[PDB]
Order: structure tokens, then C-alpha cells, then sequence
């Protein structure tokens, strides 16, 4: 319900931006070229430096849901994430990382999750080498025109799937929906052993039909 | 019994990234910038200093023959210059290209891109996804890494496999061999998980994760059935 703010245009913020349509974003950038592309993504653009710590409050990071940062470098995004963390300590930061190298030192600016293009990117050139069915994959469940979506669905408090574990709740055998894992806190679990407990609280990531997601989140609710 | 020959057009973090996953490979990575040249070299591969775009000197790169060829330059107009100097060269090898905008995904896929990756359209989408939790951004890149506990794995089913003419539902593959079926493939067609009675032929790819312990008892359980 709170505002997002965006530091930093490029290509990565423009596909942001298109899957944020509807919510309200600040884009904070000196690149005055942009601002018309930005209007045009129903976003407000803001005219500052992200690296300067009285611009970051005009994009009005203190109360943001979240801050995400790319800017040219990961020395000037370093320096974006030490002068968000003079302003907002819990604010929740996501930064890309361009090198490698550059992932450590952004965690311990202060980002929350790094997020990397390029090795990502590079992981699935070396898998397609064949074929290109990871590739495809992913680049399909990250679509919203996919058949199939991945999904984050939470375990309420009281569902009837406290206490089961992943063998006796055949979930797929059900619902039709695959778990890939289950996260909680910043832990996330891929493919979940047979004996794996369910509480509440824990995340369920997911792949299926927009149909059998509704059947599942029926199955994790409460009896009632 | 090994495929020998990967080439690499262009030099880029991605293509760097490439290569630490193509150990034990043999790759050649033409670029015309000779700054990278001892950088390629410590990475296991070989050198070749040229332009991509140049039929002459993509020929130096040993495009004809090779099992893939990769390229990832500048913009996507110089990509697209690369891919119709390979075609004119080689029309059925391999081509994996990396798009930079989204706009330019068409056009390579035209010139004879047969895959496309398009890093800021993955990331960007992993951004608009981390806002609450970071799940789908860590499962992207973690099924990704060899030192995860859980590989996805591409799992080829062979002639005369026992799961000829079976139905997802009646081969139970997760309840036995323990690995997540995430989806089979063929030619350049992908099922994501697919229904229940979809029946495995020979030269099908299970697209799958697992413990290498559980890949390990799933090939055999696919394995044919007179060795
Ligand atoms: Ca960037
Ligand atoms: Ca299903
Ligand atoms: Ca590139
Ligand atoms: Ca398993
Ligand atoms: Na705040």
C-alpha cells in the first residue's frame, strides 16, 4: 500500500516499472531525458542525485515499502545503499549487482536482496548450449502469459496443514499444484524432504494453473 | 564421444560468467577488444582477436562445425550483424544470442537466433517480485549455482525406457526415484509440469529437480528396459 521508490533508469527499471502498473512508484534519477518514458510507465519522476542524501528524501524513502536500486556502477549503487541506510535502517533495499565480485560489499551496505543479470543471465547461455529448455523455463514462469504461473502462497495461522508433513499432504496429488520449495525469513528450501513439517508462517513457492493455485490456497486455509 | 567446439562472439560479464561453467570444454572467444585476451586465457580458453561482425574473421573463430556459438555485443543492431554473418557461414548450428531490449527479441529471433536470453527482462521481473520476500529471486538463483544441495538436471529418456507409453500419473516418478518433475521437452517445445496422463516416448527431456542421489536412482528407473 506504500509507495515503491526507484533509484536509477535502465533497462532492468523499465521492465520493473511494467510489472508494478498500478501501484505508485518514485523514480529518482538525474537522467532528465527519462522523465517522459517514466510518465508514461504511471510512475512520478523525481530530479536528483541517488548517491546524495538530501534527494533521497525528496523520493521520500523513509516509509517506502521497499527501494530498489541500479545505478551505472556498483561503486555509485554502493554508495546509493550507505546513504539509504542514514536515512531508513529497516527499509527494505533490493540492489542489482553488476560484477560478480561486487555482491558481498552490497549485502553489507545494507541490500536486503541482490539481484544478478549477468550471472544469471551467463548460468543459462552455458545450459543452452544443447538445448534450451532451463532457459525457456524460466523465462516462462516469470511471464504473465505463461499457462503456468509460480506463486507465493502463505500457511495462515490454524490451517489444517500445521504440524503435516510434506509426504502425508499431497499436495500435487490434490491441489495439482508443484511445490519447488518452501521460505521462511530469508531461508528457502528447494525441493522439501518427504518429512518436512508445515507451520505457519512458511511461504510456499509454486508452480500451476491459475485453477489449481485457487485449489490450493482452499486446501492451506482453516477448516472453519 | 565429446563434443569439442564452442564459440563465443563478443565480451561481456555474461560471457565471463559462461565460461566459468565451460571448464574442461574447448571454447574460442572472438572479440576485437585485446584487453581480455590474458583474461580469457586464465578462464581455460582460447583467444581470437577479430571482428564479429566480419564473415572473414568469424570464420578464424571456427564458427562451422561448432556444437554452439554464443554472442553478446554492444547493442542489439550489432547482434543481429553478427547472427546473418553466421547463417551465411553455417545455417543449422546452434545460436544463442543475449537481447538487450525488449523490443529486439522479434528481430533476433528472425535473423536465426535459436535461443534468446534477456538478463534486464529476467531481472527486471525478479525486482517486481522481491518487493515483499526474496523467494522467487532466490530460487532463480540458486537452481543455478553447483553448489546448491538441489541441481536441475535435463534428463534424456532413452529408447526402449521403461516409461514408454506411461502416463505421468501411472509413473510416479517423484513417490519412487525422489525428484520434482518441473516439465518435459522436445525439439524447442516445453511442457511446464505437465498433466496427468501425458504419455513419456523415447527422446522426450525430463526437466527435473534433485538430490544428485535422487537423479542418480531416477536414471535408472528410466533406463531401458533390455540393456
Ligand atoms: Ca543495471
Ligand atoms: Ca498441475
Ligand atoms: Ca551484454
Ligand atoms: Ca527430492
Ligand atoms: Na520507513
Amino acid at each position: 500500500s506504500r509507495h515503491v521508490v526507484i533509484c536509477g533508469w535502465s533497462e532492468s527499471t523499465l521492465e520493473c516499472l511494467r510489472e508494478l502498473r498500478g501501484s505508485e512508484v518514485f523514480v529518482l534519477a538525474e537522467d532528465e531525458n527519462v522523465r517522459k518514458k517514466v510518465l508514461r510507465s504511471g510512475a512520478n519522476f523525481v530530479h536528483g542525485d541517488p548517491t546524495r542524501v538530501s534527494d533521497l528524501e525528496k523520493a521520500n524513502v523513509r516509509g517506502a515499502r521497499a527501494v530498489i536500486v541500479d545505478l551505472e556502477s556498483d561503486s555509485e549503487t554502493i554508495h546509493c545503499i550507505l546513504g539509504i541506510r542514514k536515512i531508513d535502517e529497516s527499509v527494505r533495499i533490493i540492489a542489482e549487482a553488476q560484477r560478480y565480485e561486487n555482491i558481498e560489499q552490497l549485502r553489507m551496505a545494507g541490500a536486503d536482496q541482490v539481484i544478478s543479470p549477468f550471472v544469471i543471465s551467463g548460468r543459462l547461455m552455458s545450459r543452452s548450449i544443447d538445448d534450451g529448455y532451463e532457459a525457456m523455463f524460466v523465462q516462462d514462469v516469470l511471464a504473465e502469459e505463461s499457462t503456468r504461473r509460480m506463486v507465493e502462497v502463505p500457511i495462515p495461522e490454524g490451517s489444517k496443514l500445521e504440524g503435516v508433513s510434506v509426504l502425508d499432504a499431497d499436495i500435487h496429488d490434490v491441489t495439482g499444484v508443484i511445490i519447488i520449495g518452501v521460505g521462511r525469513g530469508d531461508e528457502l528450501i528447494i525441493d522439501p524432504p518427504r518429512d518436512y513439517s508445515f507451520r505457519a508462517g512458511d511461504i510456499i513457492l509454486g508452480i500451476g494453473k491459475p485453477e489449481e493455485i485457487e485449489r490450493l490456497k482452499n486446501y492451506i486455509s482453516a477448516l472453519v
